[PDB]
């Protein structure tokens, strides 16, 4: 569908656009709140600064899409393909992102020196795949990351306060300056470096993990 | 016995003086190496800078004695009464001090600002009573403190590297700047502050203790 047709359809009050193929489209600053776009094809699309509050995008293809500064509050993105997408500074507060594919995604940019961290406060990321994602300065306060895959992700200066990290895999993840106060870490897989880098006041941990903390500050068993 | 008699007896080669009453005597800079003084009464005596290398003083009464800078290398002081004795700067390297009473003793003075720490390297202090002793800047590298009582003792800036502290009671002990690298702490009773003050590289610890270390750096279980 082209831009003229779909703006007419939205303006007329139509909201069900599920499975629609919209690959490579240019829609900077567009506003399409409450839209049903489940299973839609949006590969390599430009959606910089768009307002998509309360959209349904479950299982949608968003690979290498530009979403810099976009609004997605309380959106359904369960199992959505976001591999390599540029989400620097975007607002995803309270969104459902369980099982979502976020491998290599840009969720916190420091490219020019300055931090453009994405907002993920209170988001559902149960079992989400974030392997290799860049989250420099991102804010994830209170998010549910039960079982999430964070292999080799960049979490430098990221805020994870009060976040549920139970069973999350952080092997190889960069955590220099990460802020994990009150986070639930029970059962998460981590490197010892984490214990020496992250702020961990109130962090809820396993016994295994507390011993690794001790060992990371030089204690020998 | 008076000073003239006993210097004559030592000079003639006599060495067995066990149980002798020598209370309040003035013997500064005296040299009486290899002497048998087991069970002797030496309450409130002045022995500043004396050489007593390899003496047997088991069970001797040395309460409030001045022993500042004295030499006691490889001496037997098992169960000796040293309550309130002034041992600032003394050399007790390799001495047997098991079961000894060291309550309130001065083993490291900072009275005028400057540290006069006593030397206890490789000493046997199994089950010794050190409650309330002042050990500012003392050096106890490799000492055996299995089961020693250290209640409310001052260990500020003291070196306890590679020391055996198994089953020692450190409740209330001041440990600011203490150096415990490689020390065997398994089974010792400690306050959480210790974990935030002492240097603990290689320190051998219980699981209980490693969790207290974690908890002392703010982790919540």
């Amino acid at each position: 569908m082209n831009v003229g047709e779909i703006l007419r359809h939205y303006a007329a009050g139509k909201r069900n656009f599920q499975h629609i193929n919209l690959q490579e489209i240019e829609l900077t600053n567009a506003s399409l709140t409450g839209a049903d776009l489940s299973y839609a094809n949006l590969h390599h699309a430009n959606l910089s600064r768009a307002n998509l509050r309360s959209a349904d995008l479950r299982n949608a293809n968003l690979s290498h899409a530009n979403l810099s500064g976009a609004n997605l509050e309380e959106a359904n993105l369960e199992a959505a393909n976001l591999r390599g997408a540029d989400l620097a500074g975007a607002n995803l507060s309270g969104a459902d992102l369980q099982e979502a594919n976020l491998t290599q995604a840009m969720l916190g940019k420091d490219e020019d020196g300055v931090v453009y961290g994405a907002d993920l406060s209170d988001a559902n990321l149960e079992q989400a795949d974030l392997a290799g994602a860049q989250l420099v300065g991102a804010v994830l306060d209170g998010a549910n990351l039960h079982g999430a895959n964070l292999n080799n992700a960049n979490l430098d200066n990221a805020m994870l306060t009060r976040a549920n990290l139970e069973q999350a895999d952080l092997s190889g993840a960069r955590t220099t300056g990460a802020r994990l106060d009150d986070a639930d870490l029970r059962g998460a897989t981590v490197d010892p470096v984490l214990w020496r880098t992250a702020s961990l006041v109130g962090a809820r941990v396993d016994v295994d993990q507390a011993v690794a903390f001790a060992a990371a500050h030089g204690l020998c068993l």
